[PDB]
């Protein structure tokens, strides 16, 4: 249990940082949640994590693509929580195509939210965390922070990145209290990769769950997705005392991707 | 929680695997325990774990270098319980020497434990999770299953060669509800490594706890150790429906040693 | 020998990309150099390659911190030797300083140069190579690309960032006659390295070879520095057909950093 | 060029260590050759060394699964070639078999060859090699020394094992003048890999060329074999000036195989 802790998920209005938001409440922590979308759902989804867990919870509208803005969204999520223990650098994009025709806005973006912005708001978060002497900076990479694929070249760079700078963020803070670590999914069903299995659909004729099963088959050899609900538990796991010694690693819940 | 599981832990009379058969007893799984040591201790140890957490407890000795006493013993294992859910493969021995010096026969000895033992069991309790479509096997590697440290052959060759088990096991059983991950530690002070905390502080010629500080200082960025309790915790963590798509994989839990 | 090969090494008028330009040259390849540097040094640079060696070389000025200069820089490299073959990709910076205190500006331009580049030049090389059925693209990461240091985020997200591009660009161009694989170094005592043992000598208060030795010690189990003339060798192998199915790979030359 | 090098390559009667020897010959070392065969073949094979490339060539029958076997061989070896300069530890067998299924006897055939082989031949020649303050050790791993696949426990156990095994006895060399590094080849088409092509053409009902293309295309991005000529090179680049400082680690000649 995390109770009186005070957690904030960045991209948290959708997918799996949605999912985090939502354990971390259940699990007793007051929540700053982020992210685009719909005005009234995202307010349906702060009211909802209070009416139901009984935290505080408080949304704060941030581009974590710019680099002002995101030193800047800390800050003001410390203001509104009273402080930061638990910071999840979860918000991401992607986009697919061969290196040479990759859009170089694309890459740009890419870098700028999934890499430059887990940098930003580290490195904002650590004072408050290294004068308390407790803290968790969990980072949602990828098991393409550790393998790659054809077309995804921004974004298995920028996985890679938050990888490396997880293991520095670890190494800096080492014995302080205050552990870094990189959750690294394979596929999880939510907008980012429906549209990824939409566009095997189109190009096999397939229905979408065939299409779906072809995205599993071909890198997932559970042949299952891995679950919200499960990354929301395995940070839980991170936040413990039991993950107290475990830092500058990463935490593969991937059906098996990275054992072959 | 684990209510109703049945565990299996090798190695289990002293340090690492007494605390995880301990967690997993308190979790509520039943647990056959396994390893050398006092009758008298042992006993004690059984006998705990039942009036403790309520849970049944069997002492299973056997000598798991053999291979067919430790086929053996999980088939003894799995008969004791009515069942076989959880394996954790953790007894492990070690011994220093530069190569050229490095007995054969503890070559063998720890090849034989740290190494054949995970795959005999493994070999063992598959069948019965199989059946049931339901499983973990958890193996103890180390640090030293994914870098080295002079000194180390036998056991860096073993600590590898569990990591590769571990991600074959996960591969071959993808999807059947069974998963196969190595909890990676490092330094933890059971007597494994007091030994080795021992011989620095004699040739060193300084007292035992300063010997301990300069065995953390050059491998574990922390400057902690970690503690069976936590790597208890992390087996449990493991155990969980959060872990169910986590296969294949190392946990590392060592202080940052992997980081750098 | 790679004699009529058509090759261009970014930030090759300093360290290791100019020992890379010469024995590129050695083997019989027309070099593009690039960098910034004393115009009568670069020139006397670019002059030596013919005379020595007999190839034609050519120095094209750009600041690869720009993706459209970038970009221009490959196309005018191309059109300078007729064709391109090999692309070095090395050009890159350093900045020391804990998270916290990390500058936005050299976050950024060692993002720009060290990772950027090596994208924006190879998205511009590649429709070169594919039309031709050959090429080699060698990216100059780091033991830094798979392992961190203290007070190194940016270089080492960058450089693991590198390291996960080179597989992207691997796997898309697998099997057309193009391979791309990263040269790992350890230390080598080039300009960016010996600021790095200024700052331990005057941190420690001693000598600068008392602080080279330090810094070796640290890191690089062999106690010797990689010397630009060993990594000039990697990739003229890396260049050579014993190569051919070599790609999407670290080549570490690196004095066992990472086997520990 | 290696001319007046001493080198040893167990297991070169056939496959990729045939090519090793005659590589190393080609370069000008002195070479000793071991394995199973046709005597008359092996005969020619070890006359044919000696007649084109002006070297001397012996054949010393040792079954390398003995330690005392091992042991004896390499010291045999040096005895006949006035020293041991690049040692070549490439013997090995492949069994294929889910776990619980797997022979008991082949586990231990392919531990006893494919890693404590490795272990007895490199303790042997190591007292050699650090008397001269020079030497080459050479594993031949596999990309199943880094990653998994299904139905192969013992080899990718065992080749784990070499590749923590190269870690280590590169670091307790590390300065001395000798290196040791672990070759990681994907697909080779060896009798080794033809008795899996067979396997698969059966099972699919396919013919052999069909066959090996689904073998390539389920592992080998590239689509094609890497061959024994191209591991040839790389071990002689291995034993190079260039690699003074490449120690500890492994390079992958894999098509790409581990960059996904
Ligand atoms: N879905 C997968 O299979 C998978 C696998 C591995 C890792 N990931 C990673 O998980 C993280 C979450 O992805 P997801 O699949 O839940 O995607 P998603 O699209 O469902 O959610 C992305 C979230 O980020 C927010 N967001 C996007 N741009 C933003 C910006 N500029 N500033 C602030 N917030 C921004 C969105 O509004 C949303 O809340 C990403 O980092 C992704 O790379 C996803
Ligand atoms: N202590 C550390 O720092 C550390 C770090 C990483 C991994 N490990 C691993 O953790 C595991 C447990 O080690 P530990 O530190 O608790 O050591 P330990 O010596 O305290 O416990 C070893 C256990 O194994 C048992 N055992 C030894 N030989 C046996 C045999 N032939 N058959 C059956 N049981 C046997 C012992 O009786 C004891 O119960 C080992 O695999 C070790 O390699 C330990
Ligand atoms: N020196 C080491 O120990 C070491 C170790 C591992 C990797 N590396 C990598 O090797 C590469 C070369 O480093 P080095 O040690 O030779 O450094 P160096 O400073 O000697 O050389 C850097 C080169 O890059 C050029 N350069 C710098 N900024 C540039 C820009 N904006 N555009 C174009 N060119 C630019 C410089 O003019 C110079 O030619 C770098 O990528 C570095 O990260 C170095
Ligand atoms: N072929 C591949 O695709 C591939 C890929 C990666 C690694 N490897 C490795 O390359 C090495 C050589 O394999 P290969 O494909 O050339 O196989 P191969 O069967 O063609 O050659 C094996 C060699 O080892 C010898 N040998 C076998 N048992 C022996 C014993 N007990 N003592 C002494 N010598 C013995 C054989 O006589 C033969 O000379 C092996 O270690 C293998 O694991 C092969
Ligand atoms: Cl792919
Ligand atoms: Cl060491
Ligand atoms: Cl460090
Ligand atoms: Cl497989
Ligand atoms: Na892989
Ligand atoms: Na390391």
């Amino acid at each position: 249990m995390l109770k009186g802790k005070k957690a904030v998920v960045t991209g948290s209005t959708s997918g799996i940082g949605l999912a985090m938001a939502t354990e971390l409440a259940k699990a007793g922590a007051d929540v700053v949640i982020n992210g685009f979308g719909q005005p009234e759902d995202i307010e349906r989804e702060r009211s909802t994590l209070e009416s139901k867990f009984g935290v505080k919870a408080y949304y704060l509208n941030a581009d974590l693509s710019d680099a002002q803005a995101t030193r800047d969204f800390i800050a003001k999520a410390a203001e509104a929580l009273g402080g930061l223990d638990i910071l999840v650098n979860n918000a991401g994009i992607q986009h697919t195509a061969p290196i040479e025709e990759f859009p170089v806005d694309k890459w740009n973006a890419i870098i700028a939210l999934n890499l430059s912005a887990v940098f930003h708001g580290t490195a904002a978060a650590l004072p408050i965390m290294q004068k308390q002497g407790w803290g968790r900076i969990i980072n949602i990479a990828s098991a393409h922070g550790l393998v790659a694929s054809v077309n995804k070249s921004a974004y298995v760079a920028a996985k890679h990145g938050v990888v490396g700078l997880t293991k520095v963020t670890a190494l800096e803070n080492a014995g302080k209290g205050i552990t870094c670590n990189a959750i690294c999914p394979g596929w999880v069903r939510t907008p980012l990769v429906e549209k990824q299995i939409e566009a095997i659909s189109q190009q096999k004729g397939i229905d979408i769950e065939a299409a779906a099963r072809e995205l599993l088959a071909e890198k997932q050899p559970s042949l299952q997705f891995v679950t919200p609900e499960q990354l929301g538990g395995a940070a839980v796991f991170l936040s413990s005392a039991a993950a107290d010694q475990m830092t500058g690693t990463t935490l593969s819940l991937d059906g098996g991707w990275t054992a072959r």
